[PDB]
This record gives structure tokens, sequence and C-alpha cells, in this order.
């Protein structure tokens, strides 16, 4: 029935992302975890890496489908027959950008409804960017990542 | 059958609220528009008045059920077999309070998932309180309220 | 001849308000400092008291006219032939409310253009309410108020 | 010997407050937990009740002294020979008010330095007011309050 | 009499900018629409392009003058005998930066008064950046731009 | 007794930084002013320059020690036996990032307590970035910098 899309760069997927997509799967029949292919900011992991890490970290969720996309998110959501756009809501500065993005997406595809989900307090203060920056400077980010992601990030930063 | 609850004081229900509940009905099979008694807010309209205004203003939506309540939110949602709690997200200062509410409601009922919807730009700068204050100075608030609500607010202040 | 109106509760007028209206008079030919009755805020000073305090505190500014009003803002501005509505912008939480006000006032009078001015850093962290609360505990608020206002606040709390 | 004061209404003291004062005692030699009378907030508990609840809830901390006061903050801090004023920082809307408070307190006592501490994520979304409102609807607030405070809030609402 | 300056990068000018400058022209006798020449972020359109697009899109407003500048804004405003600085106010995150900018401009030129105008709800959630990003990824931004700007942006992205 | 660290990039140190570190020295027995060595954003002044400018501008404060560091801040604070982390709090957008940073630092080193100090109203609206940008475009930033820093910045921008 209800098809939802949860897009992002997921570079890499964090426990914050797992919390959001898990909540989405309890609400909607099918959830597409949609990984943006060619972000303008050179992602740390390749698209194939981000997709494979996210598949592994969500494999326990029956109704998640991990797919990469390079179109405008709204164009891809339209072609996937999604009517729900999942966005994670952490802090107020996130909120301001999300409101601009949501109004633009509504202009581009009014039949796509943006829904904002709220993560656990546990993940309410992290981001892929902060995690990467901490790990790059020899900080412990084990608590923030799925184990498979933690292993790949160590491997990535070792070289 | 996905059951969602949209709680609030709705004193009175505005077009902003109609926007949110309409989006909700497009997403979920059954939506309970749930009117909190909220005596501490000293509402302008009684709970029975607010319930009847919202019933009339949502009557065109097949899958809306308007109910009044004075229970703890989490208990009322459990008792209505809802697993989704809808809140409208206007501006940053609302957002902060909503996070406290949602984290409190999650603590009390972890299977009740809060979802925030965003209203049209048309209603992004109004509130029940602002409309009431405009009407208190006899300003034209027809654009912001359902007809039946507009009349009742007029009659109330006359 | 450009006419601007600077409305507010001004209970009491502070140096922050003096800063804003002074900037306004440097920009526009005639500035109406317009004191809202605001009975719902239960002001400390009566409208007549607030009007006289502001008259005295702005008397050095040639092109300020102090007036009290209880009308709808948009009507009073239309009736004063103003096309500019001045508001002071302090912090983010004020900003959110001001946008709702300005969008409401624009809806009711689209030719009334809201302009926001920014006060000196010196007054960017005070408000009428904060000063009153300090004075209620006999703290020194001479730095934040015009002399005549300081005296009246003293006399009031004595 | 560094003396710090942690003022607030503490109506009632929550685990969020316990978190802050505990962090304070790890940083400063002596911490005065100072309970403002705040009659304008119409507190649920009397000053004497709030003082006794906080005394009991902080009794395990050797270097906490609980005191009630109705003075101007700056005077009470001067009179207690404190040079540090502790405030907890939750969210953006608190932050704005705290800056106004700290700049006012600095004006009145420039040697009183405000320091903001950040509570655990566990308490980052609660407040005395939110807990009271939950308890008013008989929701379970045991997780948010010290045992003695939880009992007193129960007894009060019974 | 009263000379006002409305500076920005206008890369490209949007309907949000037209709304602001139009409101400014109803308030002040002469409005200089001032286009910053060499922003550090390589603008999509050249200065000559931005100026010509803005001239065309404001030609109906009698008391607008479109000019490019490369000095510090305050230095240019001083040399132009402007005493009013028009800033558009969209959302709270804009506001924080605008307050820092306005206090700096006041330090640099105290006789230049910053005034913040508020755009229509219609344009309260867009920016040149978001519009460009949407258009670059094959989204429809026709509603946000003057027709002449829409034509030039399509031409720009076709190559 | 109590050792506090005040880290940053200090590129260059401003009067806002002097205000904060001065308040810190009145509160804590020893204050390490810790200058991050290799920020990802190519700092205007070298690490040796930033350290020498900061030493000169704080030389009047007896209990300040200026040191450079290249580790993760928390790792350096741990190795320096600091238990207080001084952060300066200017505006709400600062606050949101500071909360994420403080929670991360608490995860990485729970015995390091973050404390937020508030600067004078005089410096509540400036940053190293805005000062640099103004100076680079021929604006007067004399009021915002220690004299030694003002001299070095002019020298830097002359070439
Ligand atoms: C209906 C209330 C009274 O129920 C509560 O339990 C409660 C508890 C604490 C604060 C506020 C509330 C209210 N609330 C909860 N969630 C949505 C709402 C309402 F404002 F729409
Ligand atoms: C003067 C009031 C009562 O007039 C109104 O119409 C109104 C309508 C709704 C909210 C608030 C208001 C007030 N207001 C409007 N604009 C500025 C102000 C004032 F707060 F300065
Ligand atoms: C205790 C009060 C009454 O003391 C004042 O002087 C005052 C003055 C103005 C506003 C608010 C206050 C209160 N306050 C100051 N600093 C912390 C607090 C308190 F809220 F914890």
């Amino acid at each position: 029935q209800k098809r939802a899309i949860y897009p992002g760069t997921f570079d890499p997927i964090t426990n914050g992302h797992i919390d959001i997509v898990t909540r989405a799967t309890q609400m909607f029949d099918h959830v597409i975890l949609a990984i943006a292919a060619s972000p303008s900011k050179k992602p740390m992991f390749t698209l194939e890496e981000r997709v494979a890490l996210a598949q592994q970290a969500t494999a326990h969720l029956g109704n998640v489908e991990v797919v990469g996309f390079s179109d405008l998110m709204a164009n891809f959501a339209r072609n996937q027959h999604a009517t729900v756009l999942i966005r994670g809501l952490r802090a107020v500065a996130d909120f301001e950008y999300e409101m601009q993005l949501a109004h633009m997406n509504r202009h581009l595809m009014p039949e796509l409804e943006s829904v904002f989900l709220m993560p656990s307090k546990e993940w309410s203060f992290i981001s892929s960017s902060l995690v990467k920056e901490v790990a790059r400077h020899q900080g412990d980010v084990t608590h923030f990542l799925p184990e498979n992601v933690h292993q790949a990030l160590m491997a990535k930063l070792a070289v």
C-alpha cells in the first residue's frame, strides 16, 4: 500500500539513520532507503560502499529496500510511486533547512508528503559529518555506528 | 488499518488545523482529531463547543473522528488504539516545545510514534491565539477560519 | 511626506524603544509612537500614564507624535495615513512573533509595509518586562530608562 | 575557595537540576543551591517546601548548601560571596532568556561570572513545568524526579 | 531625497529579490540594486550577466538603479551617499547572520541604517542557492524566477 | 588545582577571544589557550603565527599558557589533565553546534566538563571569519583586535 522514501547521502549510515528508518518501517508498508549517488561534497565512501553498508545494516528490517539514485530526489520519488517522504528531525537548525526543502519538494511534487520523525535522545546530537570528523582525528565513534560500518570506517581511515 | 491521533486544544480550530488533519487523512486510514480539555489554558470556547466546531469543520472528510478528552495524552492514544501522533510544525519555537512533548509521550508510550506535518505557506504564520486577538479588535479573520468557526467566533465576541 | 508608525505596549518605554524611535525619525518625515492599550497584558502603567511617559521621553525629537490607541493595528495605521510600520528586532524568538504580526498586518492592510530596525548592542538584551522585574527587587535600572520613566517606575513600586 | 551559586525557582527540583548541581560540585569548592521565591510565577510549592525538597534531594552532595531567597539575584550572590553563577542550558529559547539574565546580572555585579553547564541528554527535554503537567494528568513521572520529590508531587496533587 | 542600497550577489535574481526591491521602491525615493562583483563563491552567472538580468527584471520600477560593485558594501554605500541599507528577512537562521552583518556595517558606517523588509509568504522559503541546486538537478524552478532569468538559466544549464 | 582548556583556531585571536580567556582566568587556576594546528580550512595565519600573536596578546594574564595542538581536542585535553573545557557562547546558531560538540566531547572524555562563558555585548556579534572578510575587503577592523594582531593582519593583507 503506502510507499515511503527516506533519502540522504548516508556517508556513512549512522545509528541515527537506523533509528529513523526503523521508526518509518513501523509506520509504512514499504520504505525505500534512497542513497544519493553523486553529492557535490565528495563523499567519504563510494555509492556502492554506502549502498552495501546500508543494506547490511538494515537487512533485519523486512520492508526496507536500499537503492541508489542520482536524479533530483523528487524526480526519483515520483518514478518510484512514493507518496511519503521521511525526514529525520534533530535540532532547530536542521528544522529551518528542512522547512525550505519540504516546501520546495511540495512545489516539485505535491503528491509527495513530507513527514518528520524524531530520533531517540541518544542520537539527537550526532551527524555523519561530526562522526567522520571525530574518527578522522582519532576519536572513538564506535557507539554511533552499526558494527559493519565501524569496521569499514576503520579500514577507510587506516589507508 | 493505521490509526493516527491529532491532538490539540483547537480553541478554535483554524484553517491551519484543517490543512494538517487533511494531510493526515491522506496518509492514514483513520484519524482521530482529539480536542484536549486544557483548562489551564483557560480556553475561549468550552470543550463541547470546540468539539462541535471541529465536527462541523471536518465533516467533509470521511475518515476523521472528532473526540474530546481530558486524559493524559499517552493513555488516550493507547485507549484509542493509535500508533501515530500527528503534530503540525510551524516555526522554530514551536519545534522546541514539540520535541519535549514527543519525548515525553514516547517515554509514556514508546509505540506511539510522533509524526510532524508541515502546513501550507498560507497558514505558516497564524495560530488560534493570533486569530482570536485580531478578532478581539474586530479585524477580518474570515480568511483564516472555516465559515462555521468564523460565525461562532463572531457570535462569541458580540 | 512619509509617515511611519511605531506601535507597542511601551509599559514602560525603555532606552531600547528610544533607540528605535530615534532611528525611525532619521529615516521618515513623521513618526507616530503609538501606544497600544493592551488590557490582556495587564500593563503596570495605564494607557494615559504610558502616553505621558513617552511624550516626555521623546519630547526632544521634533517629528515624534505620541498617541494611545485600542483599535486594530491596521485600522489605526490607515486612519493615521501611515504606510510604514516600525518594529524593533532584538532576538530570534521576537523575530518569529514579529513575522506573524507583520504577515497578519499585511493581510489586513497590504499597503502598510513593516520595517524592522535593529537597536544598539547596548539595548539588545533588555525588555520592559526584564527591567520591571529587576526594579521589583529594587535593583538599579537607571541605566535602562529615561529619567522621567525611571522616577515613575520608582514611585509606582514604592 | 571558589563559591558558586545555582539560582532558580526549582518548583519542584527535577533530575535535570540534580544533574546540573552535581556537575557544579565537581567544578567548584562550595555550591549554593539558591531557591528564588518567585511569587509572580505562582509556584506550586511554597518556598519552604521547595527548600526542604531540594535539601533532601541534594543531601548526598557534601558541598551543596540549599538556601531560599527573595532578594535581587546580584545582591544575594554578593551577600553569599559568590563569584560564579551557574545556569543549565537546555534549548535555544532558554538560551535567549539566559543571555538577557546574565547581561542584566553582569551589569548589576560585574564580578559575578555566569557559567552555563549542559545537562545529560537524559534530561535535555524536561522542565519542572512539563513534569507537573504530566503529573496533573496522573502520568508516571518517577523517572524525572528524586524519590522524595516524586512523593511530594503525588501528595500535593492527591 | 532618501537614497537606499539593496546589495547582494543576485546569482541569479529571484522573485524573492523582486518582491523585496519592489517594497523598497514604495518606501524610498531612489533604490540602488547593488550587485557584488567578485564573490568568493564562483557565481553561476558573470557580473555582466547578473547586472543585465536584474536591469531587465526591474525595468518597470522607475526609481531602481542597477549597478555592480566590488568594494566592501559599506565603502560603496558611503561613496553612493546611501543612508538606508535594505536587507531581506526570510527565516530565523538568516536573522542571526543579518544581525552580525548589520552590527558590523554600523561599525563601519554608522550613518548607514540597516532596514529589514519582509517578503511575501510566497518567497519566504527560497534562495538563489536552493533554486540553482534544484535547476541543476533537473527540477522545475519556473515559478521562482522572472521569465528573463528563467530563459537564461535554462540556456546556462543546457551547456 | 583546576586546569581548564580553551581551544580554538584563533585565526587570528580577536578581542572576543581575549574577553573569554580573561573571564576564564578569573575562574580557574590555570587556563591553557589551545590553538588547533592544522584546521581543514587553510587558516590565514600559520600555527606559529597564531601562537605568537596569542602569547603576546595574553602575556598580561599570569595563569594563561598558549600551546598548539594537532590531536583531537579531547585527546589533547586528556593528555594535559584538563577537567574544564571553556567554550564561548555568542548567539543561538553558535549554541546549536556547541551542544552537538559538547555532547560528543562528553562521550569522548566524560571527565572533561564543558563550560560556556558569555562575552561582553561589545563582542557578541563578531567572529574571526567576519573580521577577516571585512579586513580583506578594505574595512576597518581595528576595534576588534589586539594591537599586535591588527599590525600583523595589515602586514598579511598588504602582500
Ligand atoms: C493533552 C495534554 C494535556 O496531554 C498530556 O499528556 C500533556 C502532558 C504534558 C504537556 C502537555 C500535554 C498535552 N499534550 C500532550 N501531547 C499533546 C498535548 C496537547 F497539548 F495537544
Ligand atoms: C496593537 C495590537 C493589539 O493590534 C493588533 O491588531 C494585533 C492583532 C494581533 C496580535 C497583536 C496585535 C497588536 N499589534 C499588532 N501589531 C503590533 C501590535 C502591538 F503588539 F504592537
Ligand atoms: C531570582 C530573580 C528574581 O532575581 C533577579 O534579580 C531577576 C531579575 C530579572 C529577571 C529574573 C530575575 C531572577 N533571576 C535572576 N537571575 C536568575 C534568576 C532566577 F530566575 F533564577
